[PDB]
Formats: structure tokens, C-alpha cells, sequence
């Protein structure tokens, strides 16, 4: 089998991505934003706190014909921006794309974050990294990738995100149409969970490439890409004006700017992000101070190639007995 979803930047600055996910009999079409950084599946629903439902789109069990109480079962999340969920579970038929699970582990939130709350766009996360990070207890669930991985027709999903624009999520085939020249497939480390693999450097602009190991996740689940602040400050320094600003949270630029592209280095390949793609605008509405879409991982712990990097390839999430990762231009 195979699936084949658009995913839809949910403001202009493509701050996070929403797929249309099918849960249920009759189907609910909710929201998701699938999130290669996380593995919970976990949806606004019927049992959430009412005052932190502000127009999402809610899952209600008890209208689907499929849906069973997981018995016993809670899960409680907090990603690293500081935000959070938690809740009961229930299992039901999930489908993306055309891809059918049944039996599907569906978080059901009983309480959210305020950030969730505000952002009434995202009716939930769909989680792709590892299952060994989904957090139910006490019988740890399966994601909607490993519950389907054997009955697709190559154990793969793909990653097309767009810049200011529409793209794409498979399950099961790579789509040699939507790439240019070769992908490059490197090696993942599981150890953490997460889609981590080792880039093999960096350029700024036209600047020489640096060869370094740069050990990261790649995470469609964060905006922004986060890397050493050795590396940030190379780039920053080629934008006359910007700086870090402790008060905002990070480098800031002169809206005025033209960025400089940044290139990373997958083995011997590189892809490019434009430097468009690094501007994510005024730090406040009317400010001639913008906000970079390069950051330091200082603090974080993890280097993050998250969406700013994603967008500029075609991502294979190569989930064979080995897992690698694949990167192409496009």
C-alpha cells in the first residue's frame, strides 16, 4: 500500500505545517502536524478542557464506531519549546492520504498548553520519529508509520515540505518526480529516538565550504533551524546590522536585508536554502526588526534541522531494519 498527503503551511511565515488525517467511522478529518521530532498522535477531542478549545477542530470517540477505550492507558508530552499535552487513548482506524490503520493509538488530550490553544489551526500532532519515545503508559503505542510499515510497499515516508507553499508527505514509495539529480542516503542514529544523523558541514552564501560534523535530528516538527553558534555567528556576521538579542530570543536583522543562502553538507552532496528562506519577518507587528530562521542550538542540547532546512529537499525517512536518511535538491 501507499499514501499520498498534502501538507499546507498554517500562516505566511510556514511557521508549522497541517495534513489532513481521517480518524474514525464515519471519518473525522482533523488537522495534524506531522512532527518526525515526536511520536505520539495525539488530538483536540470531545474530553478536552473546554476553556483550551479556541476553534480547533475536535475528535469525538464516542461518534466513531471503531473507537475503543485503550483501558488504563494515559500519556503526558512536553517538547522542547516548553509546550504540553496530556490525556487518555483510545484506538481506532487512522488514515493519511489513503493509507488506512486500524487499531491506531489516538491520543485523546484532556488538557493543552496555551500555545496550543492560541494556535487554532492545529488540531493535533502526528509523531514520525521512533516509537521507543511515544510516552503511554503503562503499554507504550506504536506510531501511525511503524503500525503501517509492513503493509507498505517499501518501509519509507517522504518529507517535500514547500516554501510559502503547499508540498507533501508519502508513505510507502519515493516519488522520482518531485526531486532533481541523485539522493544522497546517510546514516541515522536511533539511540535517541529521534531521525539523527551527522551533516558534514556548511557554507554561507557563496562563502567556502567548512567541513565539520554537525550532529542533528531531523525534525519537521520545528520551525527553525538550530546548529552550533559557531556556525550561526558565521552566517549572521555576513548580514550587516544583525545581532543576538537576548530580549527577543535570538538573532535579529534589519528587515532592509537581503540574506545570504546556507548551504549544509549531506556526505558529499549540499543542499542550498535560499536566503528568502530564513526570514520570518517582523519580531512584532510594524517592526523594521526582523526575526533569522537561523539559530543557536546553544542550550538545546541537539542540533535541529528542522523546517528551514527540510524545505530546501526532498527527505526520505528510510525505515528499514537500519534506518537511514535521504536528501535531495529540488
Amino acid at each position: 500500500s501507499t499514501g499520498s498527503a498534502t501538507t499546507t503551511p498554517i500562516d505566511s511565515l510556514d511557521d508549522a505545517y497541517i495534513t489532513p488525517v481521517q480518524i474514525g467511522t464515519p471519518a473525522q478529518t482533523l488537522n495534524l502536524d506531522f512532527d518526525t521530532g515526536s511520536s505520539d498522535l495525539w488530538v483536540f477531542s470531545s474530553e478536552t478542557t473546554a476553556s483550551e478549545v479556541d476553534g480547533q477542530t475536535i475528535y469525538t470517540p464516542s461518534k466513531s464506531t471503531t473507537a475503543k477505550l485503550l483501558s488504563g492507558a494515559t500519556w503526558s508530552i512536553s517538547y522542547g519549546d516548553g509546550s504540553s499535552s496530556s490525556g487518555d487513548v483510545y484506538t481506532d482506524t487512522v488514515s493519511v492520504g489513503g493509507l488506512t490503520v486500524t487499531g491506531q493509538a489516538v491520543e485523546s488530550a484532556k488538557k493543552v498548553s496555551s500555545s496550543f490553544t492560541e494556535d487554532s489551526t492545529i488540531d493535533g500532532l502526528l509523531g514520525l520519529a521512533f516509537s521507543t519515545l511515544n510516552t503511554v503508559s503503562p503499554t507504550q503505542q506504536k506510531t501511525f508509520f511503524d503500525n503501517a510499515k509492513a503493509s507498505l510497499d517499501s518501509p519509507v515516508f517522504t518529507a517535500d515540505l514547500g516554501y510559502h507553499a503547499p508540498g507533501t508527505y508519502n508513505f510507502g514509495f519515493i516519488d522520482t518526480t518531485a526531486y532533481t539529480g541523485s539522493i544522497t542516503y546517510t546514516a541515522v542514529s536511533t539511540k535517541q529516538g529521534f531521525w539523527e544523523w551527522t551533516s558534514t558541514g556548511y557554507a554561507v552564501g557563496s562563502g567556502t565550504f567548512k567541513s565539520t560534523s554537525i550532529d542533528g535530528i531531523a525534525d519537521t516538527g520545528t520551525t527553525l533551524l538550530y546548529l552550533p553558534a559557531t556556525v550561526v555567528s558565521a552566517y549572521w556576521a555576513q548580514v550587516s546590522g544583525a545581532k543576538s538579542s537576548s530580549s527577543v530570543g535570538g538573532y535579529v536583522f534589519p528587515c532592509s536585508a537581503t540574506l545570504p543562502s546556507f548551504t549544509f553538507g549531506v556526505g558529499s552532496a549540499r543542499i542550498v536554502i535560499p536566503g528568502d528562506y530564513i526570514d520570518f519577518g517582523p519580531i512584532s507587528t510594524g517592526s523594521s526588526s526582523c526575526f533569522g530562521g537561523i539559530q543557536s542550538s546553544a542550550g538545546i542540547g541537539i542540533n535541529i534541522f528542522g523546517d528551514v532546512a527540510l524545505k530546501a529537499a526532498f527527505v526520505v525517512f528510510n525505515g528499514a531494519t537500519t534506518p537511514t536518511l535521504g536528501f535531495a535538491s529540488k
